[PDB]
């Protein structure tokens, strides 16, 4: 184990001086292995192509033997496998020794490969050595899926992750095309993509040497955003890190990715059917259908199905709150006498924590309890929620103390945020300068992913999670 | 001045109790200002669309008036401009008293507009209102040209500077549109984009309260893209921001941005194709040559003619040295006597800061001096550098002391810096490479600096909407 090690230096070492580079320059490949897949994937078994010489590279991920005149090995590339059949026969001798060139060979080894296309008798797709040569060495074990998963080396050496687990893999290829797709949504919907900083002057503190100031690291990016309309950039988005400082867990990471645009003179049914396209239309494309299947509980409990078939149910969180609790406060003050009214429901209805006594604390925890785990076999918005709850968003046209506020939800996990922006300033200096009526957006990123993924920590579906030593 | 202020507030509670919402809710438009121009850009002197009734939204920047039958206005929107016509003539009088209306409006005034097309007299595009609302009002006084640029407020205030400098707004459009073909260049060769960690352990420096513990921001992300190569992600890039706690100027912000790729079984040869492909037809892409116009000494200053026409000069650093300073060295012991022949050149040759006086300090001044300047009328290699100065890199096949690094120049400003891999953990995160690192090239960029040659722009705070700024 580590005696696995110090043998393939010492190994590594005797290459060197039996005049071999294990580590060569350049070996110049004729082909990746999903190409040679593509190719000789539709031979036929036993078939040689002996007049196609070919250069190829990969990984060892098996080696076996059979009798010194035969050799297999299994090489991988790119999260795609082939077979390396090395027949004594073939072996261009002039170079070196058939058996003393391929127990050099270890699992995990990078080699170069020249020789020529074939399936075997059973119908194994295969290339067939004239001669292999090693690029990079693997000088520890490489362990085998059971090894890891479940283990904290799947985060903590994410490349072993990618290599044995052929998931994980297309896991993260996902997340990359959820992302593009995102991008090209707006870049086709007009929407022009900006940075902002990361450090600001407003929670994660640092310190600029020079100017002595501390530096405060977004936790959005809303402001700059808004500004950038008044600016006159109609539409707008950022695609980026934000971060928050609080406690590690598998939910918690101290940066996500958020998405954030802005639209002038954009409304609520405009908002809305955004939402509605992005995941019809994302879904699908990922997919082929509207359906899916999300392990709410775990793997060690069953998946529930999702149906992302626009449209979706609109729910105003204060009527259908009334509803179900079946008191009434519409009274658009929501305190005092209101506060008393959800205070006592909290307590008479099952429970939960008040938690510091605000109307708008309060209101959520009510939201929480009655409605946010109302739909799960599909996402939905709720809607309209009060003034009190949201600082920022204008006011609702009709419904006093409300505004034209709309969350998605899906499995009862928040996922998109949006409303129409409080333009009236009656930053808050650009707000002054004329702000246009505009729709807001935000999405949490890295969760939608786990959705899509079907994950159920977030570590998995960020190549470099934070992690305690 | 902050009485302007104070009337445009007193204004708008005024119109309040007057019964109006000069905020109000919504707005529904036709038609976008570029729209409008496009379509009816095509129209005759005089020629008007009566029967047309078109919605429409933008920013007042200018007002005259003509005896009160005739109001004028500028509008813009989405950085294109419209005259606005507004004849008593058509005005609807339901709604209110012509004159009373238009009097509100001031210049920066956001305002929906009922009205339809046409082109004056003189055949300039014109919307002719019926009706004009309030939406959001200009409550400050707006700027023109010359009251910005030379200011420090096309910084702490990018909003201004959109609106008014249209050459500005022009500039962080040409950023996206290179990101996005860079992006794009990337991922038709089968690049792989990626996301890692901004925080760390290894100057930004910032404390993690629950872990109490403290953590770094990034510097570059050639790590853990490495590692993505090990995993068998052959083909990768980020594009994402570093940073340097370091002083703040025109060339320095906190905040840069790098685009990084590794890519396996790449040599120099195809490192250097990679740049001259993606050079020539970035330039093609945005201009339509490859001969493009930069002010190296600035505006006040002469332009210079720099041409991206590949193939580009290979210039091999320490050969140009010896054939320059007449000198002779290598020895592929870049140390003691061989330092000492550098000095001298530096004490002999004009001078030159020795700085803490290190052999690859000594050579990356040389470099300067003697190289980096050599060509201005197009982007050159500068070559085959000494490992001492590339720790990280693979040595050359046959050359000692060298290693097969290019690193490439436009106006003597370094823009482009790749090299192969050094995948032997023997002569060296350093776990990883033990797993096995396969022959592998690697590429960073600096936007921004290219951002500046493409925008045709001698500072950063130019291309970085909102640039690090004292307070």
């Amino acid at each position: 184990p580590r005696l696995y090690f110090e043998n393939r230096s010492k190994f590594i070492q005797d290459q060197k001086d039996k005049g071999i580079n294990p580590y060569p320059h350049k070996f110049e490949r004729t082909i990746s292995i999903p190409e040679f897949i593509e190719k000789y994937k539709d031979l036929g078994n036993g078939e040689h192509l002996e007049d196609t010489i070919l250069n190829i590279t990969g990984r060892i991920m098996r080696v076996s033997a059979s009798g010194q005149k035969l050799r297999f090995f299994d090489l991988v590339g790119d999260g795609e496998k082939i077979q390396v059949l090395a027949n004594y026969s073939f072996h261009n001798h002039e170079k070196g020794n058939f058996a003393e060139c391929y127990d050099k060979i270890r699992r995990g080894d990078i080699v170069g490969i020249v020789g020529f296309p074939g399936k075997s008798k059973k119908g194994e797709l295969s290339i067939f050595p004239k001669e292999t040569i090693l690029l990079s060495a693997c000088l520890h074990m490489l362990p085998m899926k059971y090894g890891l998963k479940d283990t904290e080396i799947r985060y903590r050496q994410r490349y072993l992750d990618l290599l044995i687990n052929e998931s994980s893999r297309h896991t993260f290829v996902t997340r990359t095309k959820i992302i593009n797709f995102l991008r090209n949504f707006l870049n086709e919907r007009g929407f022009f993509e900006v940075e902002t900083p990361m450090m600001n002057l407003i929670p994660f503190i640092t310190h600029h040497n020079d100017l002595d100031l501390d530096l405060y690291l977004r936790i959005a990016t809303e402001l700059p955003l808004k500004m950038l309309i008044v600016g006159g950039i109609d539409k707008v988005y950022e695609i980026g890190k934000v971060f928050r400082n609080e406690g590690i867990d598998n939910t918690h990471n101290p940066e996500f990715t958020s998405c954030e645009f802005y639209w002038a003179y954009a409304d609520y049914n405009d908002l809305i059917k955004w939402s509605e396209d992005f995941f019809s239309q994302l879904v699908y494309h990922l997919f082929g259908t509207y359906k899916i299947s999300y392990n709410k509980d775990g793997p060690e409990n069953q998946p529930i199905e999702i149906d992302f078939t626009p449209p979706y149910p609109k729910v105003s969180i204060v009527e259908e709150i009334e509803k179900v609790t079946n008191t009434i406060l519409e009274q658009p003050f929501d305190s005092n006498e209101t506060i008393e009214k959800m205070i006592n429901i909290i307590k008479e209805h099952k429970i939960e924590l008040p938690n510091p006594p605000t109307a708008a604390k309060l209101l959520d925890q009510l939201a929480s309890h009655f409605i946010e785990n109302k739909y799960n076999d599909k996402p939905f918005f709720i809607v309209e929620h009060p003034q009190i709850m949201s600082p920022l968003a204008k006011y609702h046209r009709t419904k006093p103390g409300l505004t034209e506020r709309l969350e998605m939800f899906i499995c009862g996990k928040e996922v998109l945020n949006a409303y129409t922006e409080l333009n009236d300033p009656f930053f808050c200096t650009s707000l002054e300068y004329g702000l246009p009526p505009t729709g807001g957006l935000g999405l949490g990123i890295d969760r939608i992913t786990m959705f899509l993924t079907n994950k159920n920590s977030i570590k998995d579906v960020i190549l470099f999670p934070t992690m305690r030593p």
